[PDB]
């Protein structure tokens, strides 16, 4: 039925193969022997709008979306514009991205990293933080809500930072109810890629004051920017369709510049 159902049907086959080979005991000791976490709160606290930026597999070889190909020249492009948090994507069907993925970003970038995925148990949780990731995606549609509560208390217990990923009110209100400190809107089509202008701005206005209102689709550049902020995102991810000219470095700068002028919208 759904491009979730077949990702999760992918996660699930793909994590039973890395277990296979790397036993959940084995991965706990890795994760427990890693370097320390990165103060993920510290960096989304900093003034102004944030900028979370992210690599994936795919993108245009030419024109007005074209950008670095290699995971650590492109992460490292975005620290150098000043993003807070680099996002890799390691979900392996629908995004053809990699656990090695990660690896590259980790070694090349001093600032917090995201692993964006598809988070279904434990062992993920204990893998991305020994691989060296900061926060960690936890998608609401993913997950029976007493799951959700669990893998949202693995990832702070291990000192990770939950995103947690809605893309209704209904997921909100329960995002909220598991107590989520970081809540993203994702209003894109897992199809097309598109992404529905009306979702964030419906669904930031109940996220109180208290969580930290992420955008994780749409935001393309500065205009795009301004209008997120106007309803109340506080930091945006930016990738699919950033408007880069063949330099992420600086249409990250210039995101940056937008964010932290004293007077953008909020």
């Amino acid at each position: 039925a759904t491009v979730l159902d077949s990702i999760l049907e992918g996660v699930r086959a793909d994590v039973a193969a890395r277990e296979a080979s790397v036993s959940l005991s084995e991965i706990k000791a890795a994760a427990a022997a890693a370097p320390p976490p990165l103060d993920v709160m510290a960096a989304l606290r900093e003034p102004g709008i944030g900028v979370i930026a992210e690599v994936k597999r795919a993108s245009p070889s030419a024109g007005a979306l074209a950008t670095i190909a290699d995971p650590a020249k492109l992460a490292q492009a975005y620290q150098d514009g000043g993003a807070r948090i680099v996002s890799v994507v390691t979900e392996q069907r629908r995004f053809q991205g990699s656990l090695d993925d990660l690896d590259a970003v980790r070694a090349s970038v001093s600032i917090p990293v995201l692993r964006k995925d598809f988070v279904v148990q434990p062992y993920q949780i204990h893998e991305a933080r020994a691989h060296g990731a900061d926060m960690l995606l936890l998608i609401v549609a993913a997950l029976e809500q007493s799951v959700l509560v669990s893998m949202l208390d693995r990832t702070e217990s291990l000192g990770m930072t939950a995103l947690v990923e809605v893309h209704t009110e209904q997921e909100a209100d329960r995002a909220l109810k598991a107590g989520a400190k970081v809540i993203g809107v994702n209003a894109r089509d897992l199809m097309t890629l598109d992404v529905d202008r009306d979702c964030f701005a419906r669904i930031a206005p109940g996220l109180p004051s208290s969580v930290i209102r992420i955008a994780e689709s749409g935001v393309r550049g500065t205009a795009d920017l301004l209008a997120y902020a106007g309803a109340g995102a506080d930091a945006v991810l930016v990738g699919e369709g950033l408007v880069t000219s063949g330099d992420p470095r600086a249409a990250v700068a210039d995101l940056v510049t937008a964010g932290t002028h004293p007077s953008c919208p909020k």
